[PDB]
């Protein structure tokens, strides 16, 4: 995350760090929602580790749990549909992040968080960083990215003049905001962008509302 500040311990307890250099959210205590592009595909897999419970990855309170299976979005092949679920062998005992099932919250000021680079080309981070980025219309995003944008499956955010954005290593993490009931709700998954925090180059996120029933469907059978 570029242009952010340190998240406090316990502030976003649903955040998890994945071992291949991605973030994720606890959709269930033993099910991590991340980006399809952070993994190879669906199958029983135990080579991934999720670290939960801490903002400081070096903390003795970190809980590291191994994956048992990976379910990449059905139909994913690199163009849109950027979501995946990772079933954990043990649950991480922290609150889960509700996902948006309607488009009602695809607007406003979002919150992003991750252990990715805090400057384009930079190193990953020890401490979780958070930032706020504004919703950007698909049209504004299309002027920035042209045919690369899959409008009904991607939601954009960031400032036209740059400065605040997710960056390498933040992929897979949740983009969220409050709902009417004062609960965080997930509207996006960090997916891609051109550079980080550049002028005119917004961050692109998986539009969770488009995939919510499919993610829930996958989760019940995972
Ligand atoms: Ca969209």
């Amino acid at each position: 995350v570029v242009g952010g500040t340190r998240a406090a311990q316990g502030e976003f307890p649903f955040m998890v760090r994945l071992s291949m250099g991605c973030g994720g959210a606890l959709y269930a205590q033993d099910i991590v929602l991340t980006a399809a592009h952070c993994v190879s595909g669906s199958g029983n897999n135990t080579s991934i580790t999720a670290t939960g419970g801490v903002v400081d990855l070096q903390s003795s309170s970190a809980v590291k749990v191994r994956s048992t299976k990976v379910l990449q979005a059905p139909g994913y092949n690199g163009t849109g549909k950027d979501w995946a679920l990772i079933k954990l062998a043990q649950p991480i005992n922290q609150p889960t992040l509700k996902i948006a099932t309607t488009t009602a919250y695809n607007q406003g000021t979002f919150t992003v968080a991750g252990w990715g680079a805090n400057r384009e080309g930079g190193s990953q981070q020890r401490y979780l960083l958070k930032a706020n980025v504004p919703f950007v219309s698909d049209a504004a995003c299309r002027s920035a990215y042209g045919n690369e944008l899959v409008a009904n499956e991607e939601i954009c955010a960031g400032y036209d003049t740059g400065g605040v954005d997710t960056c390498q290593g933040d992929s897979g993490g949740p983009m969220f905001r409050k709902d009417n009931a004062d609960e965080w709700i997930q509207v996006g998954i960090v997916s891609w962008g051109e550079g980080c925090a550049r002028k005119g180059k917004y961050g692109v996120y998986t539009e969770v509302s488009t995939f919510a029933s499919a993610i829930a469907s996958a989760a019940r059978t995972l």
